[PDB]
């Protein structure tokens, strides 16, 4: 009974480990936006026809 | 007669034992069920993803 008893402490870390993963995908994907984007202005920098305040 | 009579102290004593031991069972229930909650307190308090509060 006591064994049977101590398995609601591992639930709960595996429960907290799961939101944990959770916030971080949901950074992840705003990261993965961010750098998409800035791929995109780097490959418009990367054109020789740009002038100086666009670039 | 006299070995016949002379019973009643060992029935007594015998008697005082068991209720001895009935109230060191009733500890014993109680020391059980505190030492399953701290099996339950280590075990939740050894994961390392806690905060200091909760610690």
């Amino acid at each position: 009974s006591a064994t049977a008893g101590s398995m609601n402490a591992v639930k709960d870390s595996l429960q907290r480990g799961q939101s944990t993963i959770d916030v971080a995908l949901a950074a992840g994907d705003t990261i993965t936006d961010l750098l998409g984007k800035m791929k995109e202005k780097a490959l418009a920098a990367s054109d020789t026809s740009l002038n100086t305040a666009s670039f």
